[PDB]
Order: structure tokens, then sequence, then C-alpha cells
């Protein structure tokens, strides 16, 4: 039975918690259009400027228009009053993949081979949009497995973004501008982690122990552990310091190992 709902009615919330984060809250609800359980998240209340509103209330209405099989889908947004913001998204039934690997050891290749050509079909999807969408946070637990086939789509788009010239700019300015290739990065960490079963950077202590690494050429610990050379390879041109240097999103689904179907 209904705790909550949204102001045209169609979706409920009930009562059960079935997620939880440190400033967002995930519940149980329904789309009573489709009948389908879908996912009720509560988020922390934040200041409220007023071109930021029409931002988010425009940036909303982008998002769910973002129908892809690979990416989770984004129904609806508002403002409501439980003391916060209120978003509604499709329901993840087999959790994150994070909660997978934590529970095995040794993830089998057909299974690394499926799971990331999908993951790169999501990202290759947010890539070509107009203007272009940067997801900026993939990792395994922004990554949820669903249905009865297993499928692997991409979620949590919470710190994704869109898309003259000073003089004496410091190199942290000149280095600011990135672009998509940071999703390939963060790809290349997530199949490892995929293919290893180990946190990457695990014998770090810190975020500031872990870039001083990558530019020197030290990678994580557990890429030298890699089980098969093409995993290893493909993971190597995606962590590459200079990021001219690395795969492309097409490059990588055109690989002999995304190819194969097994
Ligand atoms: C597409 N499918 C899926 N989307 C999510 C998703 C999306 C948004 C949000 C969350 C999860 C949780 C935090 N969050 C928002 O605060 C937020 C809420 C509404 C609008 C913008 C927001 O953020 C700013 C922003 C700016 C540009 C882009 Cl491109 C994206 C987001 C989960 S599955
Ligand atoms: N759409 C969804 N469908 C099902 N479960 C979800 C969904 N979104 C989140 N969850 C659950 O919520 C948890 C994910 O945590 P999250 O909502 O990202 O909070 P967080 O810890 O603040 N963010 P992070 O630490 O970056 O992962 C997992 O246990 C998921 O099972
Ligand atoms: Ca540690
Ligand atoms: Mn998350």
């Amino acid at each position: 039975k209904a705790v909550g709902m949204s102001n045209d009615g169609r979706f409920l919330k009930f009562d059960i918690e079935i997620g939880r984060g440190s400033f967002k809250t995930v519940y149980k609800g329904l789309d009573t259009e489709t009948t389908v359980e879908v996912a009720w998240c509560e988020l922390q209340d934040r200041k409220l400027t007023k071109s930021e509103r029409q931002r988010f209330k425009e940036e909303a209405e982008m998002l769910k228009g973002l129908q892809h099989p690979n990416i989770v889908r984004f129904y609806d947004s508002w403002e409501s009053t439980v003391k916060c913001i209120v978003l509604v998204t499709e329901l993840m039934t087999s959790g994150t993949l994070k909660t997978y690997l934590k529970r095995f050891k040794v993830m089998k290749i057909k299974v690394l081979r499926s799971w990331c050509r999908q993951i790169l079909k999501g990202l290759q999807f947010l890539h070509t949009r107009t203007p272009p969408i940067i997801h900026r946070d993939l990792k395994c637990d922004n990554i949820f497995i669903t249905g009865p086939t297993g499928s692997v789509k991409i979620g949590d788009l919470g710190l994704a973004t869109l898309k003259g010239t000073p003089e004496f700019m410091a190199p942290e300015m000149y280095a600011a501008a990135y672009d998509e290739s940071v999703d390939v990065y963060a790809f290349g960490m997530c199949m490892l982690e995929m293919a290893t079963s180990e946190y990457p950077y695990s014998e770090c202590q810190n975020a500031a122990q872990i870039y001083r690494r990558v530019t020197s050429g030290v990678k994580p610990a557990s890429f030298d552990k890699v089980a098969i050379p093409e995993v290893k390879e493909i993971i190597e041109g995606c962590i590459r310091q200079n990021k001219d240097e690395r795969y492309s999103i097409k490059d990588l689904l055109n690989h002999a190992f995304f190819q194969e179907e097994t």
C-alpha cells in the first residue's frame, strides 16, 4: 500500500527501503500506467537558486528522453517535502555489478565479454547525443544487472555533464578541458575490476597517492595480475595517461574480443 504519490498520480511509493546512499534513499515504487515496479529515490534537499531549479527542471526533461537498452531508464523528477527531490527510475532487479563481484572471484570470459560489450554500447549512446553526455562516474556500483536474461545497464548519471582564452593560465586550467575519453579510462578500470575481482589501487591509502602513480607509469598492482593477455591489452589502451593514445569506444566495439559472440 502506498505511502507517497507523484503529483500526476502515476507513481506510487511503498515504505520498503531497497537501497541506501549517504544523500539518497531508494524505495520500491509502482508505475500505475504500466503496472511495472520502479525505483523511487529521495535525494537530500539542495539550495534553491531560481536559475538552478530551472536548470534541474530542464536537465530532467532531457534525461527522460534517453531511451536505450543499456542505460537505466529515467522516468520523472519533481520536488516534494518528506521533511527534498524525488527521482523515479527503472527498477534494477539483480543489484549492482559490484554486488556480483563481491560474491565471486573469477568471472568467466564469456561473461566478461558480454557484460563489457553492453557497457560500451551504453556509453556509446551517451557520447553520440546532442550535445554528448559525459558520465564521469563510471564504476561497477553504477552498473546494474536486471531482468531474466541478466541485462547490463548503466545507471546513476548524477555527476554527468553535457558536451576568450586566459593568457597566464596554471597547468590545472589547461588540462581541465576533458572529454568523453574520461569514460574510456573509467571503463578500463571497471573491466580491470571485473577481470581481477580486486579493487584497482587497493594498495593505496588515498587519492593523492593514486594520481602520482598513473603519471610516472605505475598502473594498479591488479593490472599485472590479468590472466588473459587480450583483456590486459584492452585495459592498458583504455587507461593510458595521454587521452589521445586511448581507444575510442567505437574501436573497442570493433575489437576482435568484442566482435566474438562466443
Ligand atoms: C538517465 N538515467 C538515469 N539517470 C539517473 C540519475 C540522474 C540524475 C541524478 C541521479 C540519477 C541522482 C542525482 N541526480 C540529480 O541530482 C539530478 C536530477 C535531475 C536532473 C539532474 C540531476 O543532476 C545534474 C545532471 C546534469 C546533467 C546531466 Cl547529463 C545529468 C545530471 C539514474 S538512471
Ligand atoms: N535504480 C535502482 N534499482 C535498484 N536498486 C537501486 C537503484 N538505484 C540504486 N539502487 C540500490 O542502491 C544502492 C546504490 O547506492 P547509491 O544509490 O548509489 O548510493 P550512494 O552510496 O550514495 N552512491 P555511491 O557510493 O557512488 O554508489 C545499491 O544497493 C542498489 O541496489
Ligand atoms: Ca587501501
Ligand atoms: Mn551510485
